[PDB]
């Protein structure tokens, strides 16, 4: 009878990543509306896909006009204007050069896979560098180089809070890179996949200067540098593109989630020679469909019009300030990290040992949900709270979210172990 | 203010291009695409079958606008949402079905087929697969994976081992199964009309028989209806023409009526075997879901399978008259508004007329008609228009098609060469 019960009866568990019985019938701004009418503040923004929140007027206007008069449904066998305009608008925002082209997909998973397959096709080099704990996607293609393909080389992420080999600079990781590359035929690696802030590892910001150095090693060895900005892309970091923080430019940019503002849309920006090496090669019927592309353009126009990078920078300091405020009261909070409106809070059993508090995290978000706050956890040990709110979230929503979060830290023990065991999580 | 098609060449890479002619679209209304210059073309492609309701259908506009205005979140991964749930129930209500099956939502047929295969392997441990030569299950690593028993599709127009019944294919199947351990094959993937093969309807009874053999061996029958499902065949589900019910149904293309939306209908045990297993962030998103609902609602409301059956016969009847005037036409085939026309150099030899097929669609494009070719040989014109296409739209496209056949020589080899196509 209830919506959550019906979901359990109609929809298989295969795609479920449930942390609590959240059941939604509506949305407005940064709020989700449960079946009964209860309002929750969404600090997850659907893992960041709701870039402009819910029922944003520019999304509404864009998608309504597109549905009323659609330019076909595909970029495969026809050129259509909404996609071409979006392709140029994405091209404009990327420097460079360039000589760069767009590939459109439905998701970050299909875009990382396309990027990979295009590289191997264009160059003949199938080897891949990727980072341990990396999330590039859940398709057979994009999982092949995600964290736990042949010629896959996995490196530790430069994690300040848990430095590899207890070297805080990351120099040991670059040294490992170097040892790994010479154990392998010269010119055999075609690509290096990089998250500028590592999402699934625990929203990890790498040590300053590391990515630039890593890219320089890559460029010196013929290896194309692929920046996977699905989670942290497009203004979320407080800059239009997250690599703008790291003093390097990737050869390839992968975009997703927030790009569609609520509709399935991803994109690969890659040199022309990579995307033109084949035709009819990586394709799905509704790729570059006009409704998705229209929304994508409404996201970009709104980013520019509202200076959303500047907003995300502002609202992110406000959010991190408040979280530090909570640390001063709650011993579980070991680490606050992030850029713009991509923030992570690591919870630990002891601030010195920095041992992961998995059970408390699960109870926390469950309680948070009961109080009216949607937040999910992420990370290797399930101990990292992830904050990726709509970029249009108001300061008033953030204050309210902080009060509810404070309340959820205090009221955590209320959650029984059997309530938590109802929900498999990751 | 360059040409739209030229702007396309400069911004968008070749990787996903399946281009046969310089079609550049700025609008759509019903079964008509509107090019940049304001010429309306009758769409016989319906975007490879995705535009099931055509362009600007009121039901899609109303549902999409309302969904955009008040979205129940953006995902089904981490929240339950009402539109996704309502649509899941509706799809299960359309299948038999009750309490045995569940729904998994995707973006596309490729991911839906990939999810079905991964779920089966995970649930049953049986990784072995049966599939048909020339099959199209999608264009991702996961969906092009299909260890493998490959069979010829039973094509009445091109029999296997000199057996038009198709019974030699059932015999080969029996041999391959006997040759490999019992319980090593988990799944059989079938198109009930083979799309990439060139819209081939198999001989009567073959698939029913094929399904028996599979169940006899503990093998799940997966019916891939991404192209040909949802009212398109003259029934809601194409397997209803075939006298069997599959264990798993894959749906896509027309399902979103223009948005990306796919679905797997599978036994609960297959879909409940693991969690956080096969998932992408925008899966089950409410804007696609609402669009799926509008499609299912319109199918029932404007009796679209019956309309497809009517308009299909009228289309194929018209093409048989073209065959009386144009010797190129060798076989007209299909169910409902999913039709194929195989073009041959001799009707007895059945030798494929590839070169002439390319010119035909290029020519037809110039005339105001959107239509494409498929098949291993590049000689089968696919007809998959909006289920909404009008009786007037059909007659009008038949005249243009007639005119296209008469004017093939007007299109040169150098014009054909400018477009890479397949
Ligand atoms: C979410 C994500 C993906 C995959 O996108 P989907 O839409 O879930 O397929 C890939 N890479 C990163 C870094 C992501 O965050
Ligand atoms: C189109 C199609 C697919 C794949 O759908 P995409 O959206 O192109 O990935 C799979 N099977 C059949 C029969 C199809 O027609
Ligand atoms: O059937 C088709 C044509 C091939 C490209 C993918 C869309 N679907
Ligand atoms: O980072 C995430 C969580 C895993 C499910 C896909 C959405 N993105």
């Amino acid at each position: 009878k209830a919506l959550y019960d019906r979901d359990g009866a109609a929809i298989g568990n295969l795609q479920k990543l449930r942390f609590f019985p959240l059941a939604i019938s509506g949305g407005r701004g940064a709020r989700l509306i449960e079946e009964n009418g209860r309002e929750l503040i969404d600090l997850s923004g659907a893992w960041g896909a709701a870039s402009l929140g819910y029922g944003h007027p520019a999304i509404v206007a864009a998608v309504s006009a597109a549905a009323a008069n659609p330019a076909g449904a595909t970029i495969l066998s026809a050129s259509n204007a909404p996609a071409v305009t979006l392709a140029e608008r994405l091209l404009a925002s990327f420097p460079g050069e360039g000589t760069h082209k767009i590939w459109f997909g439905h998701s970050g998973s299909d875009a990382n896979e396309a990027a990979y397959r295009a590289i191997v096709k264009a160059t003949g080099r199938s080897g891949v560098i990727a980072f341990a704990g990396a999330y590039h996607g859940c398709t057979v293609g994009s999982m092949a180089f995600s964290g736990h393909a042949d010629g896959l080389i996995l490196l530790p992420y430069p994690d300040p809070y848990r430095p590899y080999r207890n070297d805080p600079t990351g120099d040991a990781i670059l040294t490992l890179l170097t040892e790994k590359l010479a154990a392998v035929p010269a010119g055999s690696i075609g690509a290096a996949f990089i998250e500028p802030i590592q999402s699934d590892g625990g929203l990890i910001v790498p040590p300053d200067g590391f990515l630039r150095k890593f890219a320089d090693i890559c460029r010196a060895h013929g290896i194309l540098v692929v920046c996977d900005e699905v989670k942290v892309g497009l203004a979320r970091s407080g800059r239009l593109h997250c690599f703008e923080h790291e003093g390097f430019v990737p050869d390839i940019l992968v975009l997703g989630k927030g790009l569609g503002g609520g509709l399935p849309l991803s994109a690969v920006i890659a040199p022309a020679e990579i995307l033109d090496c084949a035709s009819a090669f990586a394709m799905q019927t509704l790729h570059g469909n006009p409704i998705s592309a229209a929304a994508g353009l409404a996201v970009l126009e709104t980013i520019d019009r509202d200076d959303l990078p500047a907003m995300a920078e502002r609202k992110g300091r406000l959010l991190r300030d408040g979280l530090s405020e909570l640390a001063k009261r709650h011993p579980l909070i070991g680490d606050i990290r992030g850029r713009g409106l991509a923030c992570g809070m690591e919870l630990v059993c002891d601030r010195q040992s920095r041992e992961p508090a998995r059970a408390e995290t699960a109870k926390l978000i469950y309680r948070a949900y009961q109080l009216g706050l949607v937040v999910y956890y992420v990370g290797m040990n399930g101990n990292v709270l992830e904050f990726t709110p709509p970029l249009t979230i108001t300061e008033t929503d953030i204050h309210k979210a902080l009060d509810l979060l404070d309340r959820a830290f205090s009221e955590l023990s209320a959650v029984s172990n059997e309530e938590i065991a109802q929900f498999a999580g990751w």
